[PDB]
């Protein structure tokens, strides 16, 4: 078994809601953050989660530090229930949801203003859990569920309550795991983004390519990009519309052609930027004439 | 400093080149693999190198098994040059480049239908190396480069030329290392891809919303979905083709609107999948009397 | 190698921006210092950093306290990152630049009114980094790089948003470093300054010198003395201008002439402090009937 | 205590002086050295002692080497006397000052082209002096002071006198110290410097700026530069000179009106190079039909 | 490791030079050599150097012994720099680049005929640095750089200036290293040389080939000729130059042929002498009734 | 003595020759490879042996590699006779030369596409061998000389002789020495080579130099330029033919002159290549009006 940490993880920010705001006793719960290995999409520890079978949290210490003036206060409650299908959710009592709260082992009772950490409790046996994203039953890949529960109404410096949301914290881990048995671990978890959209520049002469460069980007990171444009009236003069783009070293053509006869707006360029975070690409246009612009989007795996 | 290991990583393969395609003596370089940390694109070392700031190979030895019968023959050799600035691809001499070859520490010489290990011989002190992309200087992040040069013409089993190309074996490493300075590293190295094209359905009502279902993708992933399509003529009948399709779960939108007064195709949706591989979109078209089909992409990350 | 240490040093003030300020995710860096044992202009460690060529700190643990009272509200993050040629400045997401803070070893998460530490983690091997001035290459001399990052919108004492700018506290590094191999090190550090700026006697006797005592400057130090005057006209009457300053005990002349025919304001004067911070010049004019001002400027080097 | 060295330290040369040039018993001192921390302007102890408070001479051993051949002759006596208000610059007879000499314990009497060294004794008790410039009391601050007395007159190949002066070695120290008590010790010894003159270009458009490049100074050391011309007459053709120059990244201004008006000669420019030793102005005449040149002066802290 | 040594090693000349011949406090430097362990081309320590990839000095002590005799007199300083990238030629003051020289440790101040040692501070890590030709960056590949400034005015027996330059000495290492890796370090430092010119006999009989005997040579060491003549009329009579000539034993041609419709002036021959030195060749000419002289060089790798 | 080794080296390749080309016993010596240290040129082992004057093979076990499929079969006998003047190449029975074969002790007797090995049997006493070239005598300089006789006709797949040569492996020495009394011994054995052919540019302006750049060459390598061309009629218009080259930065000229009345063709060039392995010459020509082309050749040592 590999054993990691300890390091740490930013999980969420908490969003404490007003007094008005809540209305039944199930809307008291701020964050239901899952401590599995691999619910924590961009950080660490979900980036390594999917390189081994099972994981196991010898300590993972959940820390609250707020971001809120020492004039306002709430009490807060936070807990890690150990069951993965045990639900707080359906409790019909304000006063039962935090007499569920104080109980539950390692639990701890702040005021939102102040620095407390909440321990979670590891299980008497040694029981391995699943890493990855969950099959069928949760209680094969989830340790604990991190819950915050409300306990006060949101008050201010004067005794008076704020009547409108206020984000107030955020939570950080302190993770030390035995990872095992290593294997790469599929359906990954690293999600597209759209990066930035920029257009295509506006060449002079018909047939006759031209270097293009893009700027502020990240340096040699491989890119996807993919064209769309936006509201163009490509009948506002004569000519056909003839846009085609090449990679001066990537992988593949985009074909813009705004015939109406035969209309094909398709294909993708791969490409990776220099050590500076540009690249270069060779637009040619039949006619040059048509002067509507057309936009590209940058596509990229951020995480 | 966190070790790690011993596990195997797939680097390439190795196509054994014929005796018409050998012309200059830096033409028998089969193969030049960086053996950083992070220049295995897609295996499990590279996904974890860029969780900390250095490594050092404590034992890297490459293991070549090759996929060719016993029936040709042809003799490699294959070394790691510690110093990844030295360069043997500018060397005139055929003779020079394989006695440079064999007097390389750790080298091993071989018949290509046979398996055979090359270790990754150690510097004297405690040198640990970058990881992630590769800054100005080669020489702060690269450990070694893996060379296999080819010193025999391919022969046959009646001691004749073979003339083509022929793919030979496979590269395997067996690693361990010393991480150091957990970073969550920018830069990330996970490339993009266009999964499939899969076209919209032709929807029978003007104005009402369908339900598609797109099948056989991965369960529980992310996606990003981009709109293109090839080669459709809008004007063979009357009518404005306006299409806007949108997650049920996920986010974003695509307007597809081949007005030629105002034209506008762009967009993205971000939705993932189910646990069985499926998610399901809803598209409405303001005039259904226009049957063009229309396609979008599907942009994964896949490492 | 010559240890030293522990001592503290003044590295910056951090201006906490306001929320509207913010518009980027590369906007949200509040400070980027290097903490290269050479780049403290004018503290204690800088001018030792230039009588050894190595350094390593075996301790550098940086250490913040706030100049903001209790009733605002910010929470901040702040790590070290130890690979200087890694950038967060070109990272497109806000919440990725705040996943990659937290994931650095040694950081540390506060609120901005509140005195917290962030360790300097060291490097596995014995490495030794090179002192001064950068060269080519910044991984031979910088061990790491301090960042700030905000990660929460500024907060008064009611729940609302400051929008103006706020110089919120100070960084104090605590060092022990490992010093090597005495060398002067050349291209200097010590930047030099105008002092002051004084003006001439207007003397009465023409051709007989007057002693002119300037007080209030350092004791016992080195000046240079450059003339440089502002707006004179010196053809309101008859006369040549014609002014001569030589210190009574340093080294240098001064000459003022704005004959039209020939003109001169150029010279220097070197020359240094009595014990009580005052030094005396021989000012003569062969002309004295003209009475224009004429100023001197005061160039020190400060650190 | 941080105990430094032993490393080695320039002091002077010592200019042995002809037989008719020692009129007084005084005048065969030849050099008169204070061996204080602070007292050796530009070495490395001097630059060292200015950031702690008290230091202690545990071995400064002051060694002389020659610069002068085998064919002259002259005998030398060196002391280090420790009492630094005991002056004997006023001792009437020429024998007395040499017995005074030998008697002051680690004296050491050599031949002047013979390599012969002399210690500090120190003292009984364990003393500290103060660093920096010398305050109102001399034995605060000062360990020792260093003399060379001639006993012999200078003599030649064949038993003639030698008539001129002769620079005839170079005293080197050998320390060994026990600092204290770290303060930056306020009144700086960095003595600045006319680096070189050089004068702008001569811009041939009237508004239009030109860069100016200057080159073969120290690399990546800020400078500052001071206007000051020799001997223009303005006034032999039409015109206003007008000249104003800025750095293209550093700071400040220079204003040169040779308005007979209203005439402005000041300003002053802080930038630094870049890593060749060149750094670069923006130089622009309203009116350049004046070709009259104008300097400016390199101010900088060479210590 | 293969530790090595110790031996010694030529590295240069020096030529201490006149009073007036130093004009810039950067003409002090009279030799700047580099210590690196390929920097000293035909020595025995670079031909070592191109055979492992690491070396590291454990002591290198550079040692000067004179050729001058001891009737004139000029005072040396002598370091080595630990950091290749520190440059002393870029100071301006005389008395600050020999500051800098005893600063230095290590550094040892001497007459110039007498013999003395400087040894080389090792650093206090175990830090390998790469042999070979240096590529990007020099801290990789050198551990130290030799100077030697000259202090005092070059002085004769009666104290006057010798106004001749004068080479006075020679520096030989005393070297002590561990190498590590053995990587054969492509681009050898072994400098070809035009070793002699000899031209061709003239025989007596067209079309019979004569044997040419050459003498004088190194005993079993391959050579390469070419051939080159100088200031040949072949038009004084009638006649077509033909000359061709072949190695008894070696490999090659050379054909001359002066003929003005098609000139070819080619070829090389690869031959080895004997073990007495002498190789011997055939040379036939078609036409022997000209006699004008055809020389060939003698191509040889020296070191 | 200094130990070195385990490192390997390429000897040779070994061709099996067919069953028709065996007609003398004394054919059937396929390799006669001796096992000196200086005796295999361009290796590791003999750059290493120059710079020492005895050796001693502690184990060098010679180690065969096949290239030949499993398909055809012929068995040798290998071994290493350490009298280095007994020969087996005038023994006249082809049984006698394969039963002195395997009774040389070490004899080792395979299969020709099976890798096996030999071992050096070392003499009884602690006998040191000279390196470098051969005097009079071998055996004050060879250990062994290693031997392979074919013992059967070459077979392949159905019991026939094949007809052909068939190149079939290679030798690999491994090797562990003791050397001796460090002496850089002359007679060197770096054998020059003409690198490549190259010819000058064809200029446009009589009298003006051009700059001609070569690219593809070794970095950082000194090179020698020898001027040769081939079959030009300089005849076949009017002018004289002058071409003279000189580098921008090296050593050297060429003067190509083709007037009849006077004809030089000589000079050389000595320059090296920058880092990217090109170097430049200015190339000027009196008469440009003559466009026939000039040549040039590109020694350099390679070992």
């Amino acid at each position: 078994i590999s054993r990691l940490g300890p390091d740490s993880d930013f999980l969420t920010s908490v969003v404490a809601k007003a007094s008005t705001s809540i209305v039944t006793p199930a809307d008291r719960i701020l964050v239901k953050q899952p401590l599995s290995a691999s619910s924590f999409p961009g950080t660490r520890i979900t980036g390594l989660s999917s390189y081994w079978e099972r994981y196991k949290w010898l300590s993972a210490v959940a820390r609250y530090v707020p971001a809120v003036p020492n004039t306002v206060a709430c009490q807060f409650v936070m807990y890690i229930d150990t069951d993965p299908l045990d639900d707080p959710s359906n409790i019909s009592d304000d006063n039962q949801i935090v007499r569920q709260a104080v109980s539950q082992a390692g639990s701890n009772q702040f005021n939102f203003n102040t620095s407390k950490t909440v321990p979670l409790i590891v299980r008497a046996d040694n029981q391995y859990y699943y890493t990855g994203v969950d099959k069928q039953n949760l209680r094969f890949s989830l340790q604990g569920i991190l819950y915050i529960i409300q306990v006060t109404d949101l008050i201010n410096f004067n005794g008076e309550l704020i009547t409108q949301d206020l984000t107030c914290g955020s939570l950080f881990l302190d993770w030390l795991v035995n990872f095992s048995i290593p294997q790469i671990n599929p359906t990954s978890l690293t999600d597209v983004r759209v990066d930035k959209a920029v257009n295509f520049i506006k060449p002079e002469v018909s047939g006759v390519a031209e270097i293009q460069t893009v700027t502020g980007l990240s340096p040699s990171t491989s890119y996807l990009l993919t064209p769309a444009f936006l509201e163009q009236n490509f009948q506002s003069e004569a000519g056909i519309y003839i846009l085609s783009a090449t990679p001066v070293e990537g992988e593949g053509t985009i074909s813009i052609n705004m015939d109406p006869t035969v209309t094909t707006v398709s294909g993708f360029i791969k490409v990776k930027t220099d050590t500076f975070g540009t690249f270069d690409l060779s637009v040619v246009l039949t006619t040059a004439s048509k002067k509507q612009t057309t936009g590209f989007n940058i596509i990229a795996a951020t995480s």
